[PDB]
């Protein structure tokens, strides 16, 4: 058989539904969202980390001349000076008032520790969802996993069940993000080849060990100092450490709907929001002919007690008469309240007690046992404890919290003087005619 | 110095512009789009190719029983039969009217040739552009390459020149595409894990040699035939060959703007459309003080001849008087027409001939030599040849094809009888007053 139904996005909340077919008992279908897996599409842009500068041995020409060449090293720079007398422990290596010249150069490369301290800039897009479901029909359980896209059915027993699309798309990921040491930070990094001294992503590389590298961090060389050979240099602090000191808090502590986010897939998990439609195909073998199912007689509904609460705090009682033995499912045809158990042993004249919960204190609804059903009305009270994190609001409110007493007061309240007004107008017309008699 | 200017997207079309500074000769700047490189962002979804089925040696139980197990092979299926008498050249291996049983199984894997015949489904998005430019300022040439994004300046001589964003985004790539043997076909492939027998992408794999594989192509086993052991099977033709017979023509022959598309970067090249703004910084050293530049006197414009055409079919002549020797640039301050050369040797009283082209046959405009300028008016005729692919329409039309004669006819055409109407009304008022005199 075939059926369809919509379920809200939420993990570990069984929903119980019925499929009705004349001549066959209505099977109880249990649907649970075991887990959620939102996986977007990712693109790698470039890596970055703390950098180490290079101060190579200088190129000193004793009583000659030199120049400022070019090279492919990232942040490569050169500069030359003349009339320099460098010294050293053995003495002065060379002195020529003008002919001496010194040439210095500088570049940079990722530090050796970068291999593990590196962060990466990611371009993300097109959030896609993967959902794991547990579906039980007639004590026939099945574990399945599928995308929410309406095209693909996940394979479980070769039963193709379609679902989606998502009611409303939610994505804590911004189009641009950064990843570091298992943490994901929402940030707007600059484009590849776009750098700013003292800013994040001052150094770039397609790979952690790629030979090609590019950066720009305001490295201007300084003139040689007094009498001692060295290379006085200058450069702005790494943007990596700066951004680290002020990167902001991780997205782990800011995502809505309690997302659980992991890096190696760059995905979210157990993050719930929205609703999903589902199409379900069922073999007719699983179905049971009604005559095989037991029949019931003169069943009554009795509310032992019920306090409005969050857990299955509502309790009900049922007295039934039957001509057969076996099992029947039970269902709450009214959405406002939902049971906790599916079926139970039956009896010729036995009675049972049932658990349930509701979104309103007004326990007025109808409930079905076997194929028959009976009404159930009562009042439930709010609880004392008002703070718990266990599953709650399994059903959303439908402005049905309005008590029957409030409806009674409202109905008798609204006036109907307009009828008196019309009667007054009619008698006015008749009296006007009578006066016209004169 | 700094300047800005917008240029249309087109390859190999030098544009000549001027930067004006009092006390400095206006340098001639030449801008050419050497090439274009549009590179989008790509995501790999799954591979596919022709498949080969597997018919393993059957599992035959001589006078016993068997079952239909499960396995992880793609399209794995099993089926069993009983009461079978298989035969073979040495005779009948076993016969038991009922106790004999036969079990067959079937699956599939990518064919060995797939390694080179494989096609891949790609998810593309976020088209990005890379542009190569050649810029010449004062016989100072520079070859640069940069993105059109307004943030990143390409590096060439360490001269940061920004450009973009694109005036209008164009992308022949659909969000979904397929690649095969160096060809790119625009197609809407199904999602990973979504298959249909006889349809494209019936077999999937994250890698060409990934052990994991999934497919569904309607493989139902057939009952054993008469007296001869074998495995009669059935299955639908590969969607790969079907799509090949009807894949449609390559995108190479359908993309607009003459895109040249390559696969290993999945990029387009030399595909022109739209306009791009550009910001250009220039060292003041390149600039030349005006006094250093030669001065000119009483220069006249003379049109030797001009036929409206596509190439530099317009010819002009200039007679000048100068007090200095050297060089000056020339420019067409009117967009409708553009020169072909930048500068020339100067003389105290010499004269020169110049080439140019235009988008209108009306050669009315002003042209600047050194810092001074002179007007130039004339009429150009359409050409005889009307079919050529060489660069043309270097300037877009600005409804200026309207000839001066047409304007003359239009001006004298439109009437002004409303003035006669007002005069008639005024004389009517005066005559009405005179009649009121009576
Ligand atoms: C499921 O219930 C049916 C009767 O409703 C019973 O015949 C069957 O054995 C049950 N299956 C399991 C696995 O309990
Ligand atoms: C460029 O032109 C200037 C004068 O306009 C000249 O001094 C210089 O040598 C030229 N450079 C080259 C490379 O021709």
């Amino acid at each position: 058989f075939e059926h369809a139904t919509t379920v809200p996005n939420v993990p570990g909340i069984p929903y119980k539904a019925l499929v009705e077919r004349a001549g066959y008992a209505p099977l109880n279908l249990e649907i649970t969202v075991v887990s959620s897996e939102l996986t977007p599409s990712t693109n790698k842009e470039y890596v970055t980390c703390k950098f180490h500068t290079v101060v190579p041995s200088p190129q000193v020409k004793c009583c000659g001349s030199l120049e400022c060449k070019a090279s492919s090293k990232a942040d490569y720079t050169c500069r030359v000076f003349g009339g320099v007398y460098p010294f050293m422990w053995g003495g002065a290596q060379c002195f020529c008032d003008s002919e001496n010249t010194q040439l210095s150069e500088a570049y940079v490369e990722f530090a050796p520790d970068c291999t593990i301290d590196h962060a990466v800039a990611l371009k993300v897009h097109t959030a896609a969802l993967k959902v794991g479901l547990r579906i039980v029909y007639g004590n026939t359980t099945a574990r399945l996993d599928t995308f929410v896209n309406g095209v693909t059915p996940g394979s479980s027993r070769d039963l193709k069940v379609i679902a989606g699309p998502i009611s409303a798309a939610f994505s804590p990921f911004d189009h641009k993000v950064v990843i570091r040491k298992g943490l994901v930070y929402n940030y707007d990094f600059p484009e590849y080849g776009a750098m700013n001294p003292g800013a994040f992503g001052d150094i770039q590389a397609s790979s952690l060990d790629a030979t090609d590298i590019v950066a720009r961090t305001d490295i201007r060389l300084l003139k040689p100092s007094v009498k001692n050979i060295h290379v006085p240099y200058t450069q702005a602090v790494s943007g990596y450490e700066m951004w680290k000191n002020n990167s902001g808090r991780p997205l782990q502590e800011t995502a809505p709907f309690g997302c659980k986010i992991e890096v190696e897939p760059l995905r979210a998990t157990n993050c719930a929001y929205g609703h999903i439609p589902i199409s379900i195909d069922i073999p007719d073998a699983a179905f049971v002919r009604s005559s095989e199912s037991p029949t019931i007689l003169e069943v009554s509904c009795t509310v032992a007690d019920c306090i409005y609460s969050a857990d299955f705090g509502g309790s009900l009682t049922l007295q039934y008469k039957a001509n057969r033995e076996g099992h029947c499912p039970v269902h709450s045809h009214s959405t406002t309240a939902v049971l906790k158990e599916a079926t139970t042993h039956v009896t010729a004249t036995g009675s049972i007690t049932l658990h349930f919960s509701t979104s309103s204190p007004q326990a007025n609804f109808i409930v079905s046992l076997c194929g028959k059903k009976t009404t159930c009305n009562a009042e439930c009270k709010p609880p004392a404890d008002h703070i718990i994190g266990e599953p709650h609001k399994v059903d959303q409110e439908f402005q049905a919290a309005v008590s029957k007493t409030s409806w009674n007061w409202l109905l008798a309240l609204f006036g109907g003087a307009s009828s008196l007004i019309v009667v007054g107008l009619i008698v006015l017309v008749c009296s006007s005619m009578l006066i016209n008699t004169r």
